[PDB]
């Protein structure tokens, strides 16, 4: 099954000025992800990026890489510009795969886009993670997801979800057993076709409310198919000290 | 225009304790003025038996082992003899502000959503208590009135607003707590029963997600009336 793989890297981050650019063990962030979505088995691989030096830092190292507008106020809107100007079918797949995860597995790319080509009753596949801290269920800055039998998410939510009754009841300081609780893990395909839906939408306020783009797909009616990541996914970079992390795991 | 079958299931709470009747008998008083063609109290316990058909309820005493109001249910609208395309309206024991209206309304909107094997109804929620609250059931639905989950969580989240103050309730989001009533036909309560209990059903204690794990859709209204 083809799909193409776009890795958004926006210049401007509050605590890494410069983000994509910033140096894992002799080579940017952005040349990082290129190199494990290249792993993967993409058929095309393409640099969105929303400044001038990111463009030529991914040229100068091999990538295709094209610039978009500054403004989109979305993940998805940038994938929509991406794919238009690409020319891709609508029921082409096109992943994204963020440009501050550079140790992203090259099986979670594979993974989402082998879903969504078996789940023709959805427009999206994504991926989630056991969680295992209780204290993760309640920050509200992880992002809980619920399926069905199938792997069709109920919903996505920063509330604790599901809430188990008698459990939280008891004790709030431990997991309920045997309760599988999943956090949701950023990483999606997409059916061309839907990312025309989407900004054709525009946001809603389930959406706008717990600040969450994929539930406009979910309030519009769309499915969203959802698998166990086939492998674990280690956390991507936002800080100096996220850089550090990942520069100990590859040698730096 | 369609005709259903209410059934009241009963849990050994119903008894009573306010203000002089029964709370299952408030339910009932609501459940017989509705368009009912009849109205039926189901239970495994012989105390609330007797203490339905003490103020007049028709009562059937269910098999003990049932681990759902609606399997509770099912054994009754199989004891009845109604047809599977038939209509039941599952009033829930705890719910006596149900006017007979409601009752009607889930009933008609049953019919009219095809495309869902259950339908439910909902109200707002006005107090940001409630939504921390456990004891009170949130709905989130689609555009079109489908259930996306339902659960005892404050759900959905409103992230800045509850960043800001978890003690008021944000603006501009319509909350709603799950009202009890559901609405199905005699077939589906079959194929409900035998999927059995499902981890997610167990975990919120919400039956009526054994339903979305098995990949049904539920049909939520705004109830037509105030409680
Ligand atoms: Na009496």
């Amino acid at each position: 099954q083809a799909f193409t793989v776009v890795i958004p890297a926006r210049y401007a981050s509050t605590r890494l000025p410069g983000k994509p650019l910033q140096d894992i063990a002799g080579q940017p962030m952005i040349q990082r992800v290129w190199n494990q979505a290249r792993k993967s088995a993409a058929s095309r691989v393409v640099v969105a990026t929303d400044d001038e030096r990111i463009l030529a830092a991914c040229q100068g190292f091999g990538a295709e890489a094209l610039l978009t507008r500054a403004e989109h106020n979305s993940g998805t809107d940038r994938l929509e510009e991406v794919a238009s100007r690409l020319g891709l079918a609508s029921d082409a797949i096109v992943v994204n795969v963020q440009g501050d995860e550079p140790l992203i597995p090259p099986a979670l790319i594979d993974q989402v886009a082998a879903n969504l080509a078996a789940h023709p009753e959805a427009a999206i596949a994504t991926l989630a993670e056991p969680i295992h801290e209780v204290s993760a269920l309640f920050n509200p800055n992880v992002v809980k997801v619920a399926t069905d039998i199938d792997g069709l998410a109920l919903t996505f939510s920063r509330a604790p979800l599901p809430w188990a009754r008698d459990a939280f009841a008891r004790d709030r300081d431990s997991l309920p057993e045997g309760v599988p609780y999943r956090r949701h893990i950023g990483i999606y395909a997409y059916r061309v076709g839907f990312l025309a839906d989407f900004v054709a939408w525009g946001p809603c306020w389930l959406e706008n409310a717990e600040s969450l783009e994929q539930l406009r797909a979910l309030w519009h009616g769309v499915r969203i198919h959802v698998a166990d990541a086939r492998e674990n996914m280690l956390p991507g970079v936002d800080t100096p000290e996220d850089l550090e992390r990942v520069r100990r795991v590859l040698g730096g």
